[PDB]
């Protein structure tokens, strides 16, 4: 059977003089064998969980992992956010506890000490029985960085496309979607990204001006803003799984070459040429991605608005809604410029090939923190302290927390876009991690984000399957440990 309840969740582990808040959590016992049979914990990460009851069936991994070992599935909702915020209002005042070792905290004291509906005893909770902690994106690094920095209440971890390094300028973001992506489609982008940035950078005000014309954008003031509506096609590889089919990407990159679905006649590999290319990726946005772009906000109501681009509007109800339920969100944001992660998804270096223009730098994002989050009452965001990236992974050991691990098993997909921030990343120090059975780590084989966790890539992609095998194995491996 399936409920939900809350947790009485210390708001700061350091000082629980400090008092508590209520943490939503759903769980199921569909596959549950009693208690002392393992518990599979899962954390939907940077959003609200109301909307990921699946997490609970076998539809998804954690239900695969469940069904297993005999095991029942927890559904943790993240401090702040949903029904899981000490507070109603999201300020660099409010938000200081919203910090990684928190977050870490709250995961074990809640598996040490939760009074679950389902058994009333002690014989399930984590010092009793086998809890195995799994995530995705953000929720696998705060799944692994467990590992890393609390160990010894949890029995076994798994992370799939975790980013556990913080990077300033993560123009990688872009690198494995260039890989994975058609080499006519790569080609042209590029081609459109880097006269962009010429034209920003070496064009007069009349060619800026009508450049920005060609994509419906001439109402953008600022050119970055401009430049940066230019990912949105490769944004949309992040949506991609083994089922999407024709996709929104594909869609995308058939625009820019210039063909309709199902053309006879496609360019080869050479694309288009950049007045083409230029020509359809402008139309592409200003038809397809522009209209009810903002609307899609909440804040505004016009078809054609523009004013969701304007980064530089500090009035903008993008940084002054500071809503639990807020669109934009502003929780994860938090966590970028305070933790700080900032993942800036930035062009390349000068000398590296790019897919997204040069202009959409770490400077432009960095400079919206403080349009999210002014000071309040003294308070202000830890980037503006001078905490960096290295504050970061010289605490939690970065993409090298893998020295010394123990029950905690790695996936990663070929070409996710969060694959460079993770322990395979093609430019982590002394290579990708080499796997071993200590501590296995595979890489899906045309793998997108998270692949692993929607069993439907299970049943369409054989290469999907061999990997949820081998760590579904592994996982049972180690939670018989705990009875032998
Ligand atoms: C030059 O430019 C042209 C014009 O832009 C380029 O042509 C376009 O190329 C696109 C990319 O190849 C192509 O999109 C593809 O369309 C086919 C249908 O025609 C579709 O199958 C593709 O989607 C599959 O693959 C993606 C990527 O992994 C998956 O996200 C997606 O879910 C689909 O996955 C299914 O098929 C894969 C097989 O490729 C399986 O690996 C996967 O597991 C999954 O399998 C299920 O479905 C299978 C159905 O085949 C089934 O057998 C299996 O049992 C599972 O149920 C992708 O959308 C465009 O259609 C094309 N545009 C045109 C022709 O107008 C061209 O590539 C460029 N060339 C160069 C050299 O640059
Ligand atoms: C590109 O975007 C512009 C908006 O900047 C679209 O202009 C609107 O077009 C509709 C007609 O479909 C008019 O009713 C609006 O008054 C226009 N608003 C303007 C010009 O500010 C334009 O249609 C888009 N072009 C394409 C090809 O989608
Ligand atoms: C999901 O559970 C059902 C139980 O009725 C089972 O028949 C099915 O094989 C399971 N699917 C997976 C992928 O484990
Ligand atoms: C800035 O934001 C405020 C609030 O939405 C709005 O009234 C104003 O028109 C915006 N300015 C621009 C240039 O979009």
């Amino acid at each position: 059977t399936t409920g939900e309840a809350y947790f009485e969740q210390l708001l700061d582990h350091h000082n629980p003089e400090k008092g508590t808040f209520s943490q939503r959590y759903w769980w199921s016992t569909e596959y549950w064998g009693g208690p002392g049979s393992p518990v599979v914990l899962f954390n939907p990460g940077e959003v609200s969980a109301d909307g990921y009851e699946g997490y609970l069936t076998n539809d998804t991994l954690t239900g695969v992992y469940a069904q297993e070992i005999q095991g029942a599935v927890i559904l943790i909702e993240h401090r702040y956010w949903g029904d899981s915020s000490p507070y109603e209002v999201l300020n660099a005042e409010t938000l200081q506890y919203l910090t990684l070792d928190q977050s870490i905290l709250d995961m074990t004291y809640f598996a040490e000490t939760v009074k679950l509906q389902f058994d009333n005893s002690s014989r399930s909770n984590a010092q009793n029985a086998p809890w195995v902690m799994v995530g995705g994106s953000y929720s696998g690094a705060l799944t692994a960085w467990t590992e890393s920095i609390a160990p010894g209440t949890f029995w076994a971890y798994h992370a799939t496309s975790a980013p556990v390094e913080a990077i300033y300028d993560f123009w990688q973001y872009f690198y494995p979607i260039q890989q994975g992506m058609a080499q006519n489609c790569s080609k042209d982008v590029s081609l459109v990204a880097e006269y962009v940035d010429k034209i920003g950078k070496n064009g007069t005000a009349k060619e800026q001006q009508e450049l920005k014309e060609l994509f419906g954008l001439g109402a953008v003031e600022h050119y970055d803003d401009f430049a940066a509506v230019l990912p949105n096609g490769p944004y949309l590889w992040q949506d991609n799984d083994f089922v999407t089919g024709y996709s929104s990407f594909f869609q995308f990159c058939d625009a820019v070459e210039g063909v309709e679905a199902g053309a006879a006649v496609t360019p080869g590999p050479e694309g288009v040429g950049l007045e083409k290319a230029l020509a359809n990726y402008a139309n592409w946005f200003n038809s397809t991605i522009l209209p009810n772009y903002c609307a899609s906000y909440g804040y505004w109501t016009d078809e054609w608005s523009v004013a969701c681009f304007d980064s530089y509007n500090a009035s903008s109800p993008i940084f002054t809604d500071t809503s639990v339920g807020n669109p934009v969100d502003r929780q994860w944001e938090w966590f970028l410029c305070n933790e700080p992660f900032f993942w800036w998804q930035d062009g390349a270096p000068e000398g590296t090939s790019t897919i997204v223009p040069r202009l959409v730098s770490a400077s432009y994002w960095q400079r919206q923190c403080p349009l999210y989050f002014p000071e309040v009452n003294g308070y202000t965001y830890g980037s503006a302290k001078g905490k960096n990236s290295a504050t970061v992974n010289s605490w939690t050991g970065g993409w090298d927390m893998t020295r010394n691990t123990t029950r905690l098993i790695w996936t990663n997909g070929q070409y996710d876009p969060w694959r460079d921030s993770g322990v395979s990343s093609t430019f982590r120090p002394g290579g990708p991690l080499v796997s071993t059975a200590n501590e296995p780590v595979q890489i899906i084989p045309g793998g997108f984000h998270c692949s692993d966790l929607y069993m439907e890539d299970y049943y369409a992609n054989e290469g999907v399957r061999k990997v949820v095998d081998n760590e579904v194995k592994q996982i049972k491996e180690w939670v018989e440990e705990y009875y032998a």
